[PDB]
């Protein structure tokens, strides 16, 4: 695709600036510099680019309906692409750490960064932190001058914090709230009482909807100076909605999509994750299905995992997903309809994002 | 001490705000809220507070020589204390991750956060990231309104990045630059050719002098609006100097201070760290001392470590430290003398910081 290449060319610009700066203000030798180019390529590239592309889409949207000089068109698109990369670098950061926290094996068809032979956990934690700093380095370099800079950075760190908070929700989801205590070794739940639709939704709201949807949509508005031309409550509500759906597909895919298509290998069952499959399962299963699940869930044993998979198939959980999906389509089309009142171009952007998300295979 | 208590009371304010906000905008249950109060207390408290106190000192300095209304005095001190906590929270973040990367056991007389039974590595990585976000949450809450806010946040992230970059230098210091490669398992150096004074100094410049000295000194100026009344090159140079010395003491203490006085247990020998002791040792030892060191360094074996300790004692490395220290006193007093020309009050601040650093025991 010819817009993908234009986005990626801005990466090459950004990568060059970052690496030049390291050699020239941070006294880095070429081998460490090389290491960081590979760390940036490995953790920032080979994804769908839908977070960053989303910023560009929103910006091109306002550009088609507004008068601008050719140079402003250019600047604005360039700003959109750098903004896009901030979010991709923000994601890279989170995935590096997440793969560590989750015990993952592959991502984008390659081993997870920390599993690289010359990397390891000790380095990966810090590479992760580098990824996050890079995002602030870009912002300050490319946007120091822009009227949207405070707003952009205030949003970004609010989104970053929601995500970290959401991450803490996810990684403690298999613990009984009342037993959770830094002094005491955390035992897994036996009741699964907190695998509810409400709690599931809280987890996913924070760990994924802010950075996956809210941030790119609102950033696209910021770099367009168009935030006053939209109902912000509608934007928040639609980003939460689509973002929840996006995480539901992620959960479904963890268990049911073969790793070669997915580019990563599922770990939710092993990890005892409060995943959409698990919550939906516990919502429809009988007494004997529940008990069989309690005795097999949250263990690396390939045979116990096989059982949970067989339980999930038995429970016919694809019916539940069709119902789920049908309701989300209702509400998304609704919210897009509402967005049309003050901003038809933006609601068209939302519709493209939704379309891409709905039709996803990996 | 009665200024320590006033600083800590601002923590209680900040802690309350952060935790209230979680319950009221982030839907946190009391048990997760509790977990984060203990994580904040454990990682933010029980240290010397010299980074944050340093901001307060600098601010009180400009307040004694300037006319202000009683309310501005108050505001400015409050701002200084919140600024101070940003750096303490920034340090907390770095120590949580560092203890993981370094394989440490204790800090401030308690197990390292990740070694807590109810915490673990998976949670600690993220608690760490929370710590860093808290710093931006404070800034934006307390200072959204202040004229120094861009400057403060631009500096902070520049300092944060230098540190992360310095961390990558430290954790790869026992690798031969030319062998370092993400695809290939990293073998320790056999030559120790990169354990030089120049390389040592580059490591420490980035991993410690920016956040330990540059940031608090410059932040104290920012919240005082007094940055134009100082020679910034002199500030940078003195912060680098004192900060290097501070890391040298840290290295010396790692090996030679008993854990009960230190509050942490040394790991530099085991970890193959490019530490001041190692570099100085390699700088004065004979052919047979060097070879004996090469065969014992970078191994957890208590007996190989015993040997490196015995080699360090043999080499009479406390003479070298006295010479080192005598030269730093020369240059610090020099730089403080220079600081007196445009700003005598600030140079007095620097002198207090230096005095505290020089006379430290843990
Ligand atoms: O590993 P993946 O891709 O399956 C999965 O999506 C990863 C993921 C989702 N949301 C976040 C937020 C921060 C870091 C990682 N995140 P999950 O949430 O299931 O770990
Ligand atoms: O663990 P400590 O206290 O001995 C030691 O000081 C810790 C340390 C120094 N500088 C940094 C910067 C970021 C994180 C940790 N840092 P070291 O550098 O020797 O790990
Ligand atoms: C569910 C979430 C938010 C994590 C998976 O992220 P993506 O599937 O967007 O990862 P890439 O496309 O960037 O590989
Ligand atoms: C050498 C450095 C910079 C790390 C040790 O930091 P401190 O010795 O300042 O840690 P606390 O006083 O905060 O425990
Ligand atoms: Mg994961
Ligand atoms: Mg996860
Ligand atoms: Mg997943
Ligand atoms: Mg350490
Ligand atoms: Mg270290
Ligand atoms: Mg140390």
């Amino acid at each position: 695709m010819a817009s993908m290449e234009r986005f990626l060319s801005v990466y090459d610009e950004v990568q060059a600036f970052l690496l030049d700066q390291l050699q020239s203000k941070y006294e880095i030798d070429p081998n460490r510099a090389r290491y960081l180019r590979i760390m940036m390529d490995t953790t920032c590239l080979g994804g769908k680019y839908f977070r960053g592309m989303t910023v560009v889409n929103v910006a091109e949207g306002f550009l088609a309906v507004t008068q601008h000089d050719e140079a402003t068109k250019e600047r604005i698109l360039h700003d959109a692409c750098v903004g896009g990369w901030m979010i991709e670098f923000l994601q890279a950061h989170y995935l590096v750490e997440d793969d560590i926290m989750d015990g993952s094996v592959m991502r984008r068809g390659k081993p997870c960064w920390y599993r690289f032979p010359g990397v390891t956990t000790q380095c990966a934690i810090n590479d992760g932190i580098i990824l996050k700093s890079w995002t602030q380095i870009m912002a300050w370099h490319y946007f120091a001058d822009r009227p949207f800079l405070k707003d952009l950075l205030c949003l970004f760190q609010k989104v970053d914090y929601a995500t970290a908070v959401g991450q803490m929700y996810d990684v403690t989801s298999m613990c009984d709230s009342n037993k959770l205590d830094p002094e005491v070794a955390q035992p897994m739940t036996t009741d699964f009482a907190e695998f509810t639709p409400a709690i599931y939704k809280r987890i996913v709201k924070y760990k994924t909807t802010f950075y996956t949807y809210l941030l790119p949509l609102v950033m696209g508005l910021f770099v367009s100076e168009a935030a006053a031309s939209v109902e912000m409550n509608l934007v928040e509500r639609v980003a939460h909605l689509i973002g929840e759906y996006f995480q539901v597909q992620d959960d479904v895919m963890d268990c049911f999509t073969p790793p070669e298509q997915l580019g990563k290998v599922g770990t939710d069952i092993e990890d005892a994750k409060c995943s959409w499959l698990a919550v939906t399962f516990l919502g429809k299963a009988n007494a004997a299905q529940v008990a069989e699940f309690k005795a097999n869930y949250g263990d690396k044993d390939p045979a116990k995992v096989a059982v949970v998979k067989r339980l999930y198939s038995e429970a016919n959980l694809q019916a539940d997903f069709a119902a789920y999906e049908a309701e989300v389509v209702r509400e998304v089309e609704s919210l897009i309809e509402q967005l049309k009142v003050k901003s038809p171009t933006f609601a068209e952007s939302v519709a493209v994002v939704w379309e891409k998300t709905h039709k996803r295979k990996k």
